[PDB]
């Protein structure tokens, strides 16, 4: 009831736009305001496949994010430079929504407001850090437990279990936040089957598709993360012949142009948070695919200012004093 208010419980453009403009301005979104976009986007996403399937039409294209990481003026300025989503301009943002960047409230509010706005034009899959492991010590646990209280974290937690694990662009590009599988065989019937809601496992195709990482050379390798492997272009090969796919974007790594292409165009990296960690000094980039030329077009941004808040700022002591 104090900021931004739900029109007759339910999120309007009108309530976004004041929603990015409390937060520009620093400010908290009521609690029970937070509770209702967290309970209603909970049933949205709980009743969708683990494998998102799209068509775009000839005239139609969509844009695809990596990482934001809780960058929350990024995340506007990715709006200010391609347009705000609408059904005219769709999004996916794929995974790592939150930690590490210190408005991970903000950016996933964000999200998770345009999902129940936009519900089938704005779609979020989930990344690794869409995780309880990785939330309890990369700032987004702290982050909430600051903002709110330990059982609204709770409730975040008990939602990221919900988001899609991958998406399909017409039968011919796939999208994932991490990447390709530890093993052979792997189907699109298999993903759709995943039972997500749950934290991933140590290993299998869950665990892969939020954690794996492309290698240039053939086969696979011990991965660098200490979970799931590195891929190499032939398991990236074996893969899209098998399930007739042209290539995948993903995330999940840091690149210095913000994305990158690679396993000779077959695996595409894009990554949307830009002078990442307020350090790494990298671009970041968003893709554009169209319906009738599914091939990427990047777009590189660089960082815009935000307020004198340090990343990590909320997460573990031994990551927040440790940079800058
Ligand atoms: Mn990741
Ligand atoms: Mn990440």
């Amino acid at each position: 009831y104090s900021g931004p208010k739900l029109e007759d419980g339910k999120v309007t453009i009108s309530f976004m736009k004041e929603l990015m403009q409390w937060y520009k301005d620093q400010k908290k979104l009521h609690r029970k305001c937070a509770y209702q976009i967290l309970v209603q986007v909970k049933e949205v996403l709980s009743k969708l496949s683990t494998l998102v399937e799209t068509t775009l039409k000839e005239t139609e294209k969509i844009t695809v994010c990596g990482d934001t990481h809780g960058q929350f003026y990024d995340l506007l300025n990715i709006f200010e430079l391609n347009g705000l989503p609408s059904e005219t301009n769709p999004y996916i943002f794929n995974g790592d929504f939150v930690d590490r960047g210190s408005f991970s409230v903000e950016v996933i509010l964000t999200l998770f407001g345009f999902k129940l706005l936009y519900p089938d034009h704005f779609h979020l899959l989930r990344g690794n850090h869409e995780t309880d492991n990785m939330n309890q010590i990369y700032g987004f646990e702290g982050e909430v437990k600051a903002k709110y209280t330990a059982q609204m974290y709770e409730l975040f937690s008990e939602v990221f279990e919900w988001l899609p694990l991958a998406q399909c662009i017409n039968g011919k590009v796939l999208i994932m936040h991490g990447g390709l599988f530890s093993e052979d065989g792997v189907t699109l019937d298999d993903i759709r089957k995943i039972e997500r809601n749950r934290q991933p496992p140590d290993s299998g195709p869950m665990c892969d598709l939020l954690w794996s990482d492309p290698q240039p050379q053939n086969g696979r390798s011990i991965s660098k993360r200490g979970v799931s492997c590195q891929f190499g272009p032939d398991v990236t090969k074996a893969f899209l012949e098998e399930n007739n796919l042209d290539y995948i974007i993903r995330s999940h790594e840091v690149k210095a142009e913000g994305y990158e292409v690679a396993h000779g165009g077959r695996c595409v990296t894009v990554f949307s948070a830009p002078n990442y960690c307020d350090q790494m000094g990298n671009k970041a980039s968003y893709i554009h695919l169209q319906g009738s030329d599914l091939r990427p077009q990047f777009h590189q941004f660089t960082a815009v200012p935000h307020p004198n808040v340090k990343p990590m700022a909320y997460a573990n002591t031994l990551l927040q004093l440790g940079m800058m």
